[PDB]
């Protein structure tokens, strides 16, 4: 007795492709790797309840390859399976609204993702891949499962792996439209003279070495080939935010002098991030947890500042 059902395959969950599946055969035999809202059904035979449902499949023909690239801006063959494997976990996480922002309840070492997500909602940033546009829209609304699985997929992190907030933001920024952002720096060494530099896109909004925007504007000290220490300062900046980063160090955060920041406690193998946002007062969001204070000291790794246009007074 031959029994079949109609299902739809997809790579982007928007464009659907009609299929008829033989119920005596697994999905894998008919589609290759197959997933149902993140669950791997490759080795599963079709069920009655599957009629009319949508299954993700790996791009196995030209139409799916193009739809997948256009949606995700990647051709990495393992991407889709990594997105699905993550989604199967992020689906089960909780996304409380904490002080008006979508957070994530702690699970599976995801503190780095909560503080990244809380940060995004505080800076002006538009994603390029439609997958991130759509999923970020839902995350802002409270349904962040797909966005978090996508972050994992894009950063090649699996659920449970310890992450780095700076590295994660780097990947997110890579997939954002920062074409307008420009940075000008000058470096003065008393043996080599001076050198000016211009940076664009991601490199225009990220700096590694100091947490303080003001200190960047006045000068910091870096090594030279000559052997002397030079001074680097910020000549001009064009961007809606800047991110300053440093190895974690005790650092004092003053209300109203920054947008938000990330705090890291522990060591390189394992530790814990928390998020500090400056609103009417200082709020610390630790996943689902919230505390407040008027002043804050702690081991800060990243600080985010607002910006529009800045020209250095320094002659
Ligand atoms: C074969 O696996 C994948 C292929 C593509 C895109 N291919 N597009 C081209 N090669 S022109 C995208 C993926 O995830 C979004 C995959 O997992
Ligand atoms: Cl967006
Ligand atoms: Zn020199």
């Amino acid at each position: 007795e031959v029994r079949t059902i109609k299902v739809f395959t997809t790579v982007d969950n928007i464009n659907l492709h009609t299929q008829v599946v033989d119920m005596s055969m697994t999905y894998g035999q008919q589609f290759g790797p197959t997933y149902l809202d993140g669950a791997d059904v490759t080795k599963i035979k079709p069920h009655n309840s599957h009629e009319g449902k949508t299954f993700y499949v790996l791009p196995n023909d030209d139409t799916l390859r193009v739809e997948a690239f256009e949606y995700y801006h990647t051709t990495d063959p393992s991407f889709l399976g990594r997105y699905m494997s993550a989604l199967n976990h992020t689906k089960k996480w909780k996304y409380p609204q904490v002080n008006g922002l979508t957070s994530i309840k702690w699970a599976d070492n995801n503190c780095y993702l909560a503080t990244a997500l809380l940060t995004l909602q505080q800076i002006e940033l538009k994603f390029n891949p439609p997958a991130l546009q759509d999923a970020y829209y839902r995350a802002r609304a409270g349904e962040a499962a797909n966005f978090c699985a996508l972050i994992l997929a894009y950063c090649n992190k699996t659920v449970g792996e310890l992450g780095d907030v700076r590295e994660t933001m780097s990947y997110l920024f890579q997939h954002a439209n920062l074409d307008s952002c420009k940075r000008v720096l000058n470096v003065v060494c008393k043996t080599c003279g001076q050198q000016q530099t211009t940076l664009k896109g991601v490199e225009a909004v990220m700096y590694m070495g100091t947490l303080s925007y003001e200190q960047f504007k006045k000068g910091v000290q870096i090594p030279c080939t000559c052997g002397k220490q030079a001074t680097k300062y910020l000549v001009q900046q064009e961007s809606p935010f800047v991110m300053m980063s440093a190895p974690p160090a005790q650092y004092e955060l003053k209300h109203g002098t920054f947008t938000c920041a990330s705090e890291y406690t522990g060591n390189y193998q394992c530790g814990h991030y928390k998020h500090i946002t400056s609103k009417e007062t200082l709020y610390c969001i630790d996943g689902a947890l919230l505390t407040k204070s008027s002043e804050y000291k702690g081991p800060i790794t990243d600080v985010f500042y607002k910006e529009n246009s800045y020209t250095t007074t320094i002659k």
